[PDB]
RNA sequence: AUUUUGUUGGUUUCUAGGACCAUCGUAAUGAUUAAUAGGGACGGUCGGGGGUAUCAGUAUUCAGUUGUCAGAGGUGAAAUU
């Protein structure tokens, strides 16, 4: 039926990656990240930025074949945080919306049976 | 050692006295509770109680292979990187 490949999103509160590879993940297709389409730091992770990232990443994926993806969008994960970022929800909209078809969508955060101690201090980051 | 042998040393038998040792007979012969104190034993347990080994788990970082290409990182915003 369709060609499936992954797109490997991952959302911070600094960046959104968008990254669509093949089945095994060995071969990139197309990596655009939310940096590529903006001039300001402070909205790398937009939203907006997002949108414009994933359909730059949908229309590359087109011209090379692929017609459908399945999802693995992940947070930070480690010892940072495990909620993805603003960006993740926009670029899987766009995605959709961009005429390529969805397949399975799963979270694949890395997340530790308990592990390392994170940065900050005993006492936080003050503001 | 309490008396007397006319008498003082006496003298050791004698007398009597505790103090024990044996036998027999008397006797209802003789041991307070087990504390909703405690200690101990024992029986099924119950615990992330302890120690010594042992087996996981993903994560972090670093490295090896790869794949692409312009930014990545970080913040309230940036910059050092
Ligand atoms: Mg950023
Ligand atoms: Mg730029
Ligand atoms: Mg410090
Ligand atoms: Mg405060
Ligand atoms: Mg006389
Ligand atoms: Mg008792
Ligand atoms: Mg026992
Ligand atoms: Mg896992
Ligand atoms: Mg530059
Ligand atoms: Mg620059
Ligand atoms: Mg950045």
């Amino acid at each position: 039926s369709q060609v499936f490949g992954v797109a490997r999103i991952f959302a911070s509160f600094n960046d959104t990656f968008v990254h669509v590879t093949d089945l095994s993940g060995k071969e990139t297709i197309a990596r655009v990240t939310g940096g590529m389409k903006v001039k300001a730091d402070r909205d790398e992770s937009s939203p907006y930025a997002a949108m414009l990232a994933a359909q730059d990443v949908a229309a590359k994926c087109k011209e090379v074949g692929i017609t459908a993806v399945h999802i693995k969008l992940r947070a930070t994960g480690g010892t940072k945080t495990k909620t993805p970022g603003p960006g993740g929800q926009s670029a899987l909209r766009a995605l959709a919306r961009s005429g390529l078809r969805i397949g399975r969508i799963e979270d694949v955060t890395p997340v530790p049976s308990d592990s390392t101690r994170r940065k900050g201090g005993r006492r936080g980051r003050r503001l």
